């Protein structure tokens, strides 16, 4: 039983965030989706009888919780899920640090990838992830409650990506997945750039709707994300927040609120400090507003 923390899986993740009081929106949402008991069990996220045909026992739509009914809010379909930033050492591999709290026998340790142009909003299926194993694992040795395996990193990725690993156990027939959430550098420097400011003047009325466009580098229409904000999310200081909730969790070509040294962007609850940006540049962006319609 356990799971990667070398990167972090994303049950893992979550769960260092503190299961009774989540922190990223994509764990608080998984919370609110299949509870948080799972986060708990996050050792068991196994299917015992795949007798090393994971295709034929993991559903697609619900590889991250092997279609256990019990993790299904691992399953979620968003581009927001936290994700560790990894790249190559001076011989192109990576080292994976496996936390077993219960070190048993060993078959192998597979390494799946997402396709190049991976779409974190389309649930992942098998045929998201590419065909063979990038990285194939076939003896460890434990060291402090953790296997340690060097392993080569595919080249040519970018973006967001999801690495599937799969543990075979040897002694019986059954294995555990991990959806590590991770993050490629292009070939090409693509630092966040910020357009303009989420800023806030007063509060709108309950009810109203916020609309975000993104216009690319000629003029053309890039991505909208709208939102009606419920009563509570339309405060000054509140709902430049709850649309950059809204544009982070559906795209992965702006992100609203502050960058850090690392080079995520993750909101805040401020009237002005949101901030938009791009991994492009050029690009700018509107922020539309509907008013409740008035009339009898
Ligand atoms: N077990
Ligand atoms: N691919
Ligand atoms: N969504």
């Amino acid at each position: 039983h356990g799971s990667m923390e070398t990167p972090p899986s994303r049950v893992y993740g979550c769960f260092l965030e503190g299961p009774e009081n989540p922190k990223s929106a994509a764990c608080k949402a998984a919370v609110a989706a299949g509870g948080t008991q799972a986060l708990y069990d996050w050792n068991g996220v196994n299917q015992g009888n795949a007798n090393g045909n994971h295709q034929a026992v993991v559903p697609d739509g619900q590889l991250c919780g092997a279609g256990k009914a019990l993790f299904k809010g691992l399953n979620l379909a968003r581009s927001d899920w936290p994700s560790t930033a990894i790249a190559p050492d001076a011989s192109g591999n990576f080292q994976f640090v496996y936390k077993a709290s219960a070190p048993h026998a060993t078959r192998y340790f597979d390494f799946y990838i997402t396709k190049d142009g991976y779409n974190p909003e389309k649930p992942l299926a098998w045929s998201d992830l590419e065909p063979a194993p990038f990285c194939s694992i076939t003896s460890v040795k434990l060291e402090n409650g953790t296997y340690r395996m060097n392993c080569p990193l595919p080249q040519g990725k970018t973006g967001k990506h999801v690495i599937y690993n799969v543990w075979q156990r040897s002694d019986s027939p059954e294995a555990f997945y991990a959806c590590i959430d991770v993050s490629f550098s292009g070939a090409v420097a693509n630092p966040w750039q910020a357009l303009g400011n989420l800023r806030a003047q007063q509060d709108l009325p309950a009810g109203a709707t916020v609309t975000l466009r993104l216009f690319d580098a000629q003029g053309r229409d890039a991505q909208r994300h709208s939102l009606t904000l419920a009563q509570g999310a339309n405060g000054a200081k509140q709902w430049p927040l709850a649309l950059a909730q809204k544009v982070n969790q559906d795209s992965t070509l702006v992100n609203i609120g502050v960058l850090d040294a690392y080079g995520a962007v993750s909101p805040v609850a401020s009237s002005q400090d949101n901030q938009v940006y791009v991994r492009q540049a050029g690009y700018r962006f509107q922020v539309d507003i509907e008013l409740p319609v008035e009339g009898g």
